[PDB]
């Protein structure tokens, strides 16, 4: 069966992890680079950083983050949060990120996907798609879930692959922040529409949710607070998944 990845998401601001972690062993539980290194050592496959720094310092702050993280880890990492053009994405990849996440800017200018891919390869471009049910249809939302674009998820997935994206980070707004489970109906809906790797995001609460997401056709599963606050142990999770037939890296 197909190889599956466990991904930790770190929300960051001003070079700090927002709300930190429960990991007492670390010198500084809010240092993104230290936390990243720790996650790679306990068995996380990749990292996603999402930045919320204020506009005047944002560009420099995200570049510093990327350089510091790149020195501490050899596993892939993605950076995102307000990447609106090619030059911003380029500077971040050159400074050390393996991949960039784009969402609002991709919907507003789908050629941005192609532009980044032309220089850095499709594998450098993660399109984050936030979606929610509206009147029985899956719709795409932008601006941190504030705007219903009126674009069907079905149509956007196909366009994203056509434009040259390498991966889709699929967040169910219906589940994000809850610990109720991944939106497996949404994952199953997207799976036949694309050949791209799908990162399931939103709703992780317990180890069984990961199994469910992988059965639904996710290639990777992303989570944040379940790991940060140690509700789920990463090694225990991989051992659980392997036991039940999922091809994870031990
Ligand atoms: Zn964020």
């Amino acid at each position: 069966s197909l190889a599956k990845r466990i991904i930790a998401a770190l929300e960051v601001k001003d070079g700090r992890v927002v709300k930190g972690t429960n990991f007492e062993n670390l010198r500084d539980s809010g240092d993104p680079a230290e936390l990243g290194k720790f996650y790679s050592e306990i068995g996380i496959d990749e990292l996603v950083f999402h930045d919320h720094t204020a506009s005047v310092e944002k560009r420099k702050t995200m570049l510093e983050l990327v350089e510091k993280v790149a020195e501490q880890i050899d596993i892939p990492f993605t950076v995102g949060g307000g990447i609106h053009d090619f030059e911003t994405a380029s500077e971040l990849i050159l400074r050390g990120a393996d991949k960039v996440s784009i969402n609002t800017a991709a919907v507003e200018n789908p050629s941005l996907i192609t532009q980044i891919a032309q220089t850095f390869g499709s594998q450098a471009v993660v399109v984050a798609i936030d979606a929610k049910r509206v009147d029985g249809e899956f719709m795409v939302f932008t601006y941190s879930g504030k705007k219903n674009t009126g674009i069907l998820l079905r149509d956007w997935v196909v366009e994203v692959e056509k434009r040259g994206a390498g991966e889709i980070l699929l967040t169910s707004i219906d589940r994000d922040g809850t610990k109720s489970g991944y939106d497996t109906e949404m994952i199953r809906f997207v799976r036949p529409l694309t050949t791209l790797p799908i990162i399931a995001s939103g709703g992780a609460g317990k180890m069984e949710h990961f199994l469910e997401a992988f059965l639904a056709g996710a290639d990777a599963a992303l989570a944040a607070s379940v790991f940060h606050f140690r509700e789920i142990d990463v090694r225990e999770l991989k051992e659980y998944l392997k036991k039940h037939g999922v091809n994870v890296r031990l």
